[PDB]
């Protein structure tokens, strides 16, 4: 049920179009992850600290394919954002985890994102969220591209804007 587009076609416009497809809520995010790691990824699970998603992770992501995912704040006057982690098991047996954080209150928080490869199979949970958010140098949603050596012969290059209607674009390629 998850859309896997051609890797080379992933763009900011694709993600903005994904945002429009979701309801008109104050906080939501469109995520695009381009797999050019040379290895196939199999969806593990997702962990949402805040907010939810009306879809599921694309089960299988071959090399050359970009998964499209999305999330949103729960509807209602309550002050909640869209905060979560998605995890993918790679063919080498390691875990590629991605954190996205789209807060409600911009006086108290900023958009943050992070990506990391853990050794072995590790499901996304609150422990991984806390680690990726506070301890593992997340990147701020600042409209900038940032490169992060992931280890294991792979690198990441991603972008995330600074507004509630956020888009997060990540490319995982060989180092």
């Amino acid at each position: 049920a998850g859309a896997c587009i051609d890797g080379a076609s992933l763009s900011f416009d694709i993600l903005k179009t994904v945002l429009e497809a979701l309801g008109n809520v104050k906080r939501k995010i469109a995520v695009g992850v381009d797999n050019e790691s040379g290895k196939t990824w199999t969806a593990l699970n997702t962990y949402f600290r805040s907010g939810t998603s009306d879809i599921v992770l694309p089960h299988k992501v071959p090399h050359g394919c970009a998964l499209l995912y999305n999330g949103q704040k729960d509807r209602g006057p309550v002050a909640t954002g869209a905060v979560g982690v998605l995890a993918y098991l790679m063919s080498d047996g390691n875990t590629l985890a991605v954190l996205f954080s789209v807060p409600y209150d911009y006086n108290w928080y900023s958009n943050w994102w992070n990506v990391r490869i853990y050794k072995g199979k590790r499901r996304a949970d609150q422990r991984m969220y806390e680690e990726l958010y506070y301890n593992l140098s997340p990147f701020r949603g600042d409209n900038g591209w940032h490169t992060r050596n992931l280890g294991y012969g792979l690198k990441s290059r991603g972008f995330m804007n600074s507004s509630g209607h956020a888009i997060l674009e990540i490319h995982v390629s060989k180092a």
